[PDB]
């Protein structure tokens, strides 16, 4: 795998989104990973519906949080609509996949990165954007403006985001807090520290969709 990956330069990342007050990051993270794999496999970059996963992933809990794994499972079993067909409302509503016509994309499964393993996560990022989780509750993360973020932070992960690249000393993260946070909505999180958990618990729980 190469020294640098940046799926934005490969045209596999849609504009940065803002989840708002809703605890929907699991759905934003999942959607980032779907947009990426659909671009990688088909050549087209589309925006997909965070709201659809928010409303319809019954394993998750709407705005009270949820599981990127169950959102990708939902997209592999049923599918997902384009974001324009099923736009983001920042509140859980009743599942409207039925009333919105045929799905726009569907995957073939979901796989987990071997947790607590930096090379395994980098290996997945080299192939596609990956849904990852981290501890975002710390003020240092909340107030991050730029640079390679080293913390302080613990490993009490509470926020799902998407890894879309890496470099020798960092992993490149698409956050869902709008384009005004961090590095135009991205954060570079230090890697290579030898901490099995990752900076901010970054290696705790990582999933990506599989699409043949
Ligand atoms: C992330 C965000 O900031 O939007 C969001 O809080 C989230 O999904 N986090 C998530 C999580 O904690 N999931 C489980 C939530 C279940 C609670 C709801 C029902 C009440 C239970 N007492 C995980 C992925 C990131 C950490």
């Amino acid at each position: 795998i190469p020294e640098y990956v940046d799926w934005r330069q490969k045209g596999a990342v849609t504009p940065v989104k803002n989840q708002g007050s809703c605890g929907s990051c699991w759905a934003f993270s999942a959607v980032v990973t779907i947009e990426g794999i659909i671009k990688i496999r088909t050549g087209n970059l589309n925006e997909y519906s965070e709201q659809e996963l928010l409303d319809c992933d019954r394993r998750s809990y709407g705005c009270n949080g949820g599981y990127p794994w169950s959102a990708l499972q939902l997209v592999a079993q049923y599918g997902i609509h384009y974001r324009n067909t099923y736009p983001y409302e920042g509140v859980q509503r009743y599942c409207r996949s039925r009333e919105k016509g045929p799905y726009a994309a569907k995957t073939d499964g979901v796989r987990q990165v071997q947790p607590y393993n930096e090379g395994a996560l980098l290996y997945s990022i080299a192939n596609q954007p990956v849904s990852v989780v981290l501890e975002a509750a710390g003020k240092d993360f909340q107030l991050y403006r730029g640079g390679i973020f080293v913390g302080p932070c613990g490993n009490k992960v509470d926020h799902a985001v998407a890894a879309v690249g890496y470099g020798p000393n960092y992993i490149l993260i698409k956050n869902s807090w709008g384009t005004g946070w961090g590095e135009n909505g991205y954060i570079r999180i230090k890697r290579g520290t030898g901490n099995s958990y990752g900076v901010c618990g970054l290696y705790t729980s990582s999933f990506y969709p599989v699409k043949n």
